[PDB]
């Protein structure tokens, strides 16, 4: 028997934000494919998912294999109808010790790569008549940060993509939004201190670090139809820290 | 019981969606109306998951005997929805002293005197919801809606300042702004090329009423369908 | 002869940052009327601006005043064709312990104002083709500030307001702003210790409290022909304390 | 002598606007062009007040070039207005790889070359004013223009963050977002019903780059006639 499930793509799955995104997905009801970076990545991906996802191997940086990872998909699975730009690395510094390859691989892996992505499905979102796509932002694309210039300007971008693809697609009813997560538990400030942990917890409203549930939930909300009417937006997850 | 919600000007249009929808999600729903007979009517369609109450929002002390009577009868208010409202539109150079008045009253006012008097129980619990109705034309300005503009404004900015005060409580306060909602032009503005429905709405306060928006707080959730753009 | 000059009203024009728009309006070449609560105010305030300039006791929460000021000016010196709202207090209190009059009070002597004076001026401006109306917001209308919601609500909704009226005046040539100040150097930050006043410039990127003459400045921008194509904004001046 | 302003894409339009003002303003103007002869029609209107260099925004070695030639001459950069612009708009479907990329870089990543370089010599004099110009519609979103759009808006979220950074050596960094500027549907869309005029532009530039600005930093300057509020 073939594949009947709505086909979701999360990039960048395997920990964190991205596999509770994944899992989530999973536990709505969508066949969830997931990427990581390497076949090893892919494979516990793969497996983690059992009979309901896949895990492939992409480095959204290339055009070649973002083409590829699709074009497998809508063979194999379906025609992606739910597409998630989680994928994403940080490579901070101030300005002035910012290198071309600092700002390069930023923007590639975060903007070009949702251009590439969301470019990619469109056609199959249309024949469907039904899409969402939604791109995971950063609390820093609002609340200006130091030392991360590159990160802000590429998620800022994101959101504004978004808004002038949701104009374009809006007819074919396929929404187009971004996430913003704030202070959300994950390796990262698992690395922290207490103390360090403590100081955040104290300026989000809600007085504790977010949990990768918390975007997953945001993101579930959003790929259903309890969203269909939201579009172009960008709904903030982070505890009160920043407020608009 | 189950957790009471209250919600303001439940007789029709997006309050009754969202009575239903929290009802079918498990609270108990005390629904407001107008008048005695609205307040009947819900009682007969909520049966036992909830009851109905009149109220004018633009009275403090009917304010405070309903939400005494549901503390007294049902349960603390852990959900507050902020839905009740008119409109009075006109030109700045038309727009009376009452006009003005009455708007601030039953959309600004109203939040600001249920939300402070709902605060104990809420702060009891350790859990809140209030969440505020608001509308995209505090965002994307209609000239004659000077009034409502400046009230859902007020509403969005009380609605952040009353989030940072309680969050550690782990309450959340958030506003819900809808777009042009059903109750040609209009959906040419519009992204997704339609009207919104009730349900849209409803759908959006379920959700921030429940633990999968436990971490979202302070916010305007925009559902307006492209209609207006963040 | 008679008075020839344009007339900008600046209400609570006392001290500070209603004191120095002002002088700096003066000082652009308007004819300013300027109110304070009290008559002694107003006497020290038509000494202040000398024969450029006139004091008028006016009590912001009453209609009566309003309708009887404005009068008074378009009786003796002109239509106001500038209107700057600027007069102000708090009455600040967790919600807990804010009360119907703390409530009632501020939304009154803020919001009301607004709309009261701005309606009050309209008829003069639009005869002109021409009128400035600058509203004093505040940072706090943004960055969501505990114990203020009164406060908050009221300059949010002026904001609101501004962005109405812009859209039914634009035609007319009458543009309708708002400007919000962040931490500026007046009574009330000198009555604040100086490691208070530290803390708060190490959260300005500019690393100082600003001074009322940099609020004046804008608002004398703003009331000038190099603004006349920005209507419906609010021109943030807060040193990067908070950006957008 | 004066301090020297740096103007991109001076030729013509808003950024020709921008460098006459700069210069009545009092500062040294190099304005560039995209050729040797605009780079000559430069220098020959600004005489004494300024110079003309022939610059593409794309090429790191030209910007380098340029910067170090005005080092040498004139003074460091003391106030940069990033203005240089294309547009190449398609919908989505049918935008290829080079029309993004061409304007990713002319836009953005030329904003973030040329800040960059400039900063040593803010940084030494404790003087600095970085103006970026933005768009209305990294607000106000357009069908064809996700690539602009997207450009436009990370160059005000880089502006937020190098603000930061610079901030207490009292550099300035700032947007100016211009509405519908004049290079019948459009200018009634437009509050003041009427297109801007690039004059409209240099006077909010000028007004950034001036001493009645020392306190703005980080934010946007609107400037688009009441088209798009905030
Ligand atoms: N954590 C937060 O608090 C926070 C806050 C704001 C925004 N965000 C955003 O939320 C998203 C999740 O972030 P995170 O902190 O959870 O990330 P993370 O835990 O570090 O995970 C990174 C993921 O992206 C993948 N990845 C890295 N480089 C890639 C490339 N060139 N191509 C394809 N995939 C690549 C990684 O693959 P491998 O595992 O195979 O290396 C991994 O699955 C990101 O977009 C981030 O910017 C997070
Ligand atoms: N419809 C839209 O497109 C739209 C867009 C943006 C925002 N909104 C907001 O959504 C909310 C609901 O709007 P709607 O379109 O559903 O309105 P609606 O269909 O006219 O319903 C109004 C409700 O409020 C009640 N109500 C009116 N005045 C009241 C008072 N003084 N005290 C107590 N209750 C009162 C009414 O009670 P009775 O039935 O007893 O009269 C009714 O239940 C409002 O806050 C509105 O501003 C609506
Ligand atoms: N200072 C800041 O950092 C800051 C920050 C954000 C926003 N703002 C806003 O900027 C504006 C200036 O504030 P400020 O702190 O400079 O004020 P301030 O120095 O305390 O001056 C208050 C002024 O308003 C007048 N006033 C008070 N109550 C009045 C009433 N009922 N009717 C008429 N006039 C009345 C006072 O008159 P008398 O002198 O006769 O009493 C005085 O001239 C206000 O709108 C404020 O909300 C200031
Ligand atoms: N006009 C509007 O309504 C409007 C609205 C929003 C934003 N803006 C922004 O305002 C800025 C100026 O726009 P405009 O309307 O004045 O444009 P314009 O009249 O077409 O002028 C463009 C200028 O940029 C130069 N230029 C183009 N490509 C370049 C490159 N690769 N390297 C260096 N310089 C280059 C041109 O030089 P040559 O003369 O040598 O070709 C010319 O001086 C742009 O950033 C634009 O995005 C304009």
């Amino acid at each position: 028997m073939a594949q009947e499930r709505k086909v979701a793509l999360v990039t960048g799955a395997s920990r964190g934000i991205g596999a509770a995104i994944a899992q989530q997905l999973i536990q709505d009801g969508y066949f969830v494919v997931g990427t990581a970076t390497s076949e090893s990545g892919a494979q516990k991906l793969t497996d983690s998912f059992g009979e309901q996802g896949a895990g492939l191997a992409l480095d959204v940086r290339n055009l070649d294999e973002i083409e590829a990872v699709v074009s497998h998909i809508e063979q194999n699975y379906g025609p992606v109808l739910v597409l998630v730009n989680n994928a994403g690395i940080t490579k901070d510094n101030l300005l002035l010790r910012m290198s071309e390859d600092d700002w390069d691989d930023i923007l590639n892996i975060h903007l070009k790569a949702v251009y590439r992505l969301s470019k990619r499905v469109l056609k199959g979102m249309t024949k469907a008549r039904f899409g969402r796509i939604i791109n995971i932002s950063s609390v820093v694309a609002h609340f200006a940060n130091p030392g991360q210039a590159n990160y802000s300007a590429a998620k800022a971008g994101i959101e504004a993509f978004s808004r002038s693809l949701a104009k374009e697609m809006g007819s074919r009813q396929i929404t187009v939004n971004s996430v913003a997560p704030g202070f959300i538990a994950t390796e990262m400030t698992d690395a922290l201190s207490e103390d360090i942990r403590k100081k955040m917890s104290d300026q989000v409203a809600l007085n504790r670090l977010g949990e990768p549930q918390d975007i997953a939930n945001a993101v579930s909300f959003l790929a259903s139809d309890k969203a269909g009417y939201i579009t172009g937006t960008v709904l903030h997850v982070n505890g009160g820290l920043y407020m608009a």
